[PDB]
């Protein structure tokens, strides 16, 4: 039936309905640090989230999305390997049932507790829908999460998940600053790829930060309290909604640092 994250509808079944699952630039992938090469030509990465305008948090049945208002240049990603401007439309996470797994991209095979993804779409294409029909239409900033000390700027998100336990629910989540989710350093690895959930469109330029942020056990815990099911249905906790690393094939990962 509908794609999910189980023994019967998980990643290993996605290709049947979504053939591109075995494509040439699928994500995520394992980042081999001793093979990625520093690129002296990458321009400084620019992440301008000052005028960000969050509007709503939504449980879509496989994760929760904090949607932003992108009808104007408010929150934009640029610089790095990107040409032009990319607008922040939404950010979501991928986590595990255990701190030992959860992230999608892996560093030298190491799996993080979770992984944050801020999705932006190339403004040169007018809108998200049109952007997802281009080789360079999207730009996703990936940030790893590791369990330890709590992340202040992430608590609003934590406290609100209670109101959106089940699939379909969506609470007003206005005025959330995504800057509180950015690690200190901006060093990153970048490669051409796709979205990690069906339709798995290969339209993404991945910008994966090396420095992970650390959240508390109590925080990630509440992420694990969510449900994949809809209200009034057998409870399936929302855990392990991450896709495993896919073949790198004929791609190269460039490091923004030496
Ligand atoms: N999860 C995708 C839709 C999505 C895109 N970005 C986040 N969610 C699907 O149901 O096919
Ligand atoms: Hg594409
Ligand atoms: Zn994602």
């Amino acid at each position: 039936h509908h794609w999910g994250y189980g023994k019967h509808n998980g990643p290993e079944h996605w290709h049947k309905d979504f053939p591109i699952a075995k494509g040439e630039r699928q994500s995520p992938v394992d980042i081999d640090t001793h093979t990625a090469k520093y690129d002296p030509s990458l321009k400084p990465l620019s992440v301008s989230y000052d005028q960000a305008t969050s509007l709503r948090i939504l449980n879509n049945g496989h994760a929760f999305n904090v949607e932003f208002d992108d009808s104007q240049d408010k929150a934009v990603l640029k610089g790095g390997p990107l040409d032009g401007t990319y607008r922040l439309i939404q950010f979501h996470f991928h986590w595990g049932s255990l701190d030992g797994q959860g992230s999608e991209h892996t560093v030298d095979k190491k799996k993080y507790a979770a992984e944050l993804h801020l999705v932006h779409w190339n403004t040169k294409y007018g809108d998200f829908g049109k952007a997802v029909q281009q080789p360079d239409g999207l730009a996703v900033l990936g940030i790893f999460l590791k369990v330890g000390s709590a992340k202040p700027g992430l608590q609003k998100v934590v406290d609100v998940l209670d109101s959106i336990k089940t699939k379909g629910k969506s609470a007003d989540f206005t005025n959330f600053d995504p800057r509180g989710l950015l690690p200190e350093s901006l060093d990153y690895w970048t490669y051409p790829g796709s979205l990690t959930t069906p339709p798995l469109l290969e339209c993404v330029t991945w910008i994966v930060l090396k420095e992970p942020i650390s959240v508390s056990s109590e925080q990630v815990l509440k992420f694990r309290k969510l449900n994949f099911n809809g209200e009034g249905e057998p409870e399936e906790l929302m855990v392990d909604n991450w896709r495993p690393a896919q073949p790198l094939k004929n791609r190269q990962i460039k490091a923004s640092f030496k």
